[PDB]
């Protein structure tokens, strides 16, 4: 079946700047700003736009060795980013793939909120375990906070 | 006027793997493997394909503060990469821009050679100084060797 899980997280950074650093430059940034989460991001195919496949490796300790993502859509105009986890990691057995959608919305105070949507494609009536869902939210938060600290300490970056 | 300067450099790495790491992932790699040359690469616009603008910053000591490049073409099929230096660095006064073309060719022994072409657009009859040309070749070599050492020490990378 298909299972959708949603979350929203807050950021002090305005939408445009966050989109450029977190989304458009996340691959370059993550291994640098959050080494305890992402050890390396390797480009397997594409330039960075739709159709691109990337191999994300996790440092020695993390539960998964690697994961492969496909960029499905990059909407600069609406600050929307769609990608799918298609191999490695939790992919296998009863889980075929994970389709994710992140949309950055500007808030009245000048900050932003990220509307995240995780769509799981499981085997028949099999379900995903809450820890799996929780770990994805955790990973997302740590990366956002890391990129957030970076931008605050480097006021000239992505500006 | 327009002045064309060409060079060719050798690499032990086969064409496909080199293209993926050096060209398709150069932005992510350079600041990591050659910190004494590139301090940071910032994405200003685009996903990584044609039309993309990037801000390359140089570490404190290097002669230029930053430079802005535009990706003109990315030919995965023919291992060709075209980009232009359009702002900052040597751009100004009598130099409008620099158009570069790098083409990776496989050699009989399993290695590669990079055919580099630097095209300068100067004011009327003004010429570029040989040191400027020389510095671009130097920068290119150090980056290639850095990426080369990386791949040799990480046999699983881009493979």
């Amino acid at each position: 079946g298909v299972f959708n899980y949603e979350t929203e997280t807050t950021s002090v950074i305005p939408a445009a700047r966050l989109f450029k650093a977190f989304i458009l430059d996340g691959d370059n940034l993550f291994p640098k700003v959050a080494p305890q989460a992402i050890s390396s991001v390797e480009n397997i195919e594409g330039n960075g736009g739709p159709g691109t496949i990337k191999k994300i490796s996790f440092p020695e300790g993390l539960p998964f060795k690697y994961v492969k993502d496909r960029v499905d859509e990059v909407d600069h105009t609406n600050f929307k980013y769609n990608y799918s986890v298609i191999e490695g990691g939790p992919i296998g057995d009863t889980l075929e793939k994970i389709s994710n959608e992140i949309k950055i919305v500007a808030t009245p105070d000048g900050g932003s909120i990220l509307k995240i949507s995780n769509k799981y494609h499981t085997k028949g009536d099999h379900e995903v375990k809450a820890e799996q869902v929780k770990a994805s939210k955790e990973m997302g938060e740590t990366l956002l906070r890391a990129v957030e600290s970076y931008l605050l300490a480097h006021s000239d970056a992505y500006n």
